[PDB]
Formats: structure tokens, C-alpha cells, sequence
């Protein structure tokens, strides 16, 4: 099992898996930090809008009152954030596919 | 890695790295999940008009992807936590669409949570 | 872990290595598939119309909804993917079971 985290749904919080050495670092409800460079699959389920942040940037927007994430290249210190404007049919996580170069 | 694939027709269900098996088929287009895991679903609808145009993807009773057409070719699936006992299926409003059309599944990971 | 990435410019093709090569650069934004398997294609159109193609068929188009490109497909030897504009993308080989 690769390095992977999930957060949610409540009141389960941040579950880590193959943590040693870490690839991700929880930092809040719905926010975590990238400890290692790589290719990451982000996923989840969101049960007026939701936005998915890679640090400063809205990489998804979920503007229906659905699935979340996709695949990205990420680097030490990138934060990923799932922001809200019914939180138990809601969760996201991330799995680390590979570490190329760049 | 445990995986499967339906179609495109005349091929029916095909199964890769079993033992232990992660999924089992129900009928054409419908499969069952025999274990908990993080799964990646994929495939593609080849569009090819008396009924409205639609295909949907279900987990259990929940439509989880609606592919309301652009009668172009569109990706099926996405990433999902699935449980022993779920069933995934792909439903045609009518049979319309073509047969460069298939959908398949692969189990990425099965962690405790 | 067979993979490759084209942008973002002026980086061009960037390929990690691999037991046997699963992929070969054809030219900018375009690659050819050298082995059957399941692949995950990814990228970002940059935080108009962009389009992903497998051979002659268009499999995704971006145009401000909300996105990054790609998805997961079963690709075959001799297939090609490009991205056309009218930003980077990459591919990884997830698997390649005997049923291709």
C-alpha cells in the first residue's frame, strides 16, 4: 500500500497509511501539506459552491447544490485544501503514484 | 493488480490478477465488488434520437456519473472508495451508442480506513 | 515506472525511463504508445479551447469548465495522444494485464 491519506467523513479525521517516511502532513480539517515531490492522485466525494485548492489556487470548483480531484504533479510545501462557502457524506484523500524527476 | 474490463462487445467480462479476487461479474455491464479498496474506474462511451441521450454509471442505486452526451466520445469513471457488496454499472437509456464502448476497473490500494 | 511529461514550456518532453519503454515522443505535445496497458493521462491547461486526442478521436476538451486534463484509458501499441490548442501533460503506465 502506497503512501496515502484520507480525511473524513466526520468524525473520522485524518487517516494516514504507509506513513514511513511521510509524503503528506495533515494541517487542519480539510488541509494538508506535501512532504514529498511526486505524482499524486487526489480523490473524494462532496455531499453556493465548493472549491479545491492547491495552495493559492482553485484547481476545482463544484457549483451544483459529485466527484473531486484528479491527477497532479506536486512538490514539497504545496498545501491542498478543500474549502466550503452537509459534511458526513464528504471526504477527500490522496495517493502517491510515483516520483519521477521534475 | 486486480482488475477488470467489460467490452467492447462481443467481448464480455475479463479479469486480470485474481486470487484473491477483488470483483465478480453480475451481468453485461454490471460488476460486483468483493473487497474494500480504493478503486479507479475507467472506460469510454462511443456515442453513435427517440429517447433522450444518456448513459449513466451507478454505484448501488446512486447515479455517480451522467454522460449526457455531446455525441462525442467521453471518459467513464473516476476514483472511488468501494465496499464489499457494492455494484457498479453502466446504463444506456437505449442501445444509443457504439461498440468502441467499454468500461473497466482497477484496484489501486486497500488501506485500513 | 514508465512515464513522460511534456510541458510546461520551455520544458518540452521529459520521460522517466522504464524496463522496456512504454512511450515515445513523436514531436511537441504528441506521443506514441509503444505498449498496451492501462494509462493515466494528466496535466493542467493553466490556473479558447484545448483538446486531448487519442488517434483521430477527441477524448477531452477544456474551455472555461473547471480543470486539469486526462483520465484513464486502455491504450494500444501504435496509438497516439496529443494535446492541441486552437500548461503540461503527462502519461503513467498503471498496469498492463494479459488481456491486451
Amino acid at each position: 500500500e502506497p503512501c496515502m491519506a484520507k480525511f473524513g467523513p466526520l468524525p473520522s479525521k485524518w487517516q494516514m497509511a504507509s506513513s514511513e517516511p511521510p509524503c503528506v502532513n495533515k494541517v487542519s480539517d480539510w488541509k494538508l501539506e506535501i512532504l514529498q515531490n511526486g505524482l499524486y492522485l487526489i480523490y473524494g466525494q462532496v455531499a453556493f459552491e465548493v472549491r479545491l485548492y492547491k495552495n493559492k489556487d482553485m484547481i476545482q470548483t463544484l457549483t451544483n447544490k459529485q466527484n473531486v480531484g484528479g491527477t497532479y504533479e506536486l512538490h514539497v510545501g504545496d498545501t491542498i485544501d478543500l474549502i466550503f462557502n452537509l459534511k458526513n457524506n464528504t471526504y477527500w484523500g490522496i495517493i502517491l503514484l510515483a516520483n519521477p524527476q521534475f
